[PDB]
């Protein structure tokens, strides 16, 4: 809407108080303009009509429980659009300032939180496997991230392409979790999920297994579940990524870490450089091992490790 840029103030899904950018015209609306063409947050209202109503407030202050899912919601695409600006010179999800849209309060008791090829979306969960998504930065740059990469390799969401869908916007959104510096990990959304188990998440990239996901290629699921496995093999990937950043042994095959900066700036390039619809994860192993040589060397230890990651996680 047509209005004036202010600041607002309100507290997210797990209670913390943070500043929040509006507009006002007759009410405050979550609409951001300091970012690109804008960052707009709205209600679903428990339906799943989409977006819904532009999210407006009489009084500029969100402290409503109502209001918690898209005070973060609204925050979150924040960071995430400063993450790819700032680390690597993107300007939104399409590199032009694409306005970014997110709808909260999607459905009722709905355990997931979605990119669906325009906006975000994002339910409330059922308060015992999560409580509302879009607390969760990791969960925010994940979403946001199959946006990156719907306008840049396009993979498909199925099989291997879909699985390195899945783990590249795991990967940036556990780069983005970092860049916030809130409690970061390499575990994907520990904050939202099973409010009622301390110390678990729905995945993680350092131990894949530890929720039954494979950490090796000769562990694929072979299936068709889940669109052929794409949030399960993405396992495989995320633990080569991992090593990458991090070092380690594994399986036998060790891993000189070379950190997450570099790791990001190498997955950054593989998806928008050499990655395609249909890229497999031999595929993307060369795209990652070109990205390396293209910002560090052919000879460099970032290629070596590269090469090393992938070894240990079975991809030739
Ligand atoms: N038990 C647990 N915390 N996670 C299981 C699911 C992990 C991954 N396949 C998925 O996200 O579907
Ligand atoms: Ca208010
Ligand atoms: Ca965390
Ligand atoms: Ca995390
Ligand atoms: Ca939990
Ligand atoms: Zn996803």
């Amino acid at each position: 809407i047509t209005g004036t840029s202010t600041v607002g103030v309100g507290r997210g899904v797990l209670g913390d108080q943070k500043n929040i950018n509006t507009t006002y015209s007759t009410y405050y609306y979550l609409q951001d303009n300091t970012r690109g063409n804008g960052i707009f947050t709205y209600d679903a209202k428990y339906r799943t009509t989409l977006p819904g109503s532009l999210w407006a407030d009489a009084d500029n202050q969100f402290f409503a429980s109502y209001d918690a899912p898209a005070v973060d919601a609204h925050y979150y695409a924040g960071v995430t659009y400063d993450y790819y600006k700032n680390v690597h010179n993107r300007l939104s999800y399409d590199g032009n300032n694409a306005a970014i849209r997110s709808s909260v309060h999607y459905s009722q008791g709905y355990n997931n939180a979605f990119w669906n090829g325009s906006q975000m979306v994002y339910g409330d969960g059922d308060g015992q496997t999560f409580i509302p998504l879009s607390g969760g930065i990791d969960v925010v740059a994940h979403e946001l991230t199959h946006a990156v990469t719907d306008y840049t390799a396009g993979l498909i969401y199925q099989n291997e392409s879909g699985a390195i869908n899945e783990a590249i916007s795991d990967i940036f959104g556990t780069l983005v979790e970092f860049y916030a510096n809130k409690n970061p990990d390499w575990e994907i959304g520990e904050d939202v999920y099973t409010p009622g188990i301390s110390g678990d998440s729905l995945r993680s990239m350092s131990d894949p297994a530890k929720y039954g996901d494979p950490d090796h290629y000769s562990k694929r699921y072979t299936g068709t579940q889940d669109n052929g496995g794409v949030h399960i093999n993405s396992g495989i990937i995320n633990k080569a990524a991992y090593l990458i950043s991090q070092g380690g042994t594994h399986y036998g095959v060790s891993v000189v870490g070379i950190g997450r900066d570099k790791l990001g700036k190498i997955f950054y390039r593989a998806l928008t450089q050499y990655l395609t619809p249909t890229s497999n994860f031999s595929q993307l192993r060369a795209a990652a091992v070109q990205s390396a040589t293209d910002l560090y060397g052919s000879t460099s230890q970032e290629v070596a490790s590269v090469k090393q990651a992938f070894d240990a996680v079975g991809v030739k």
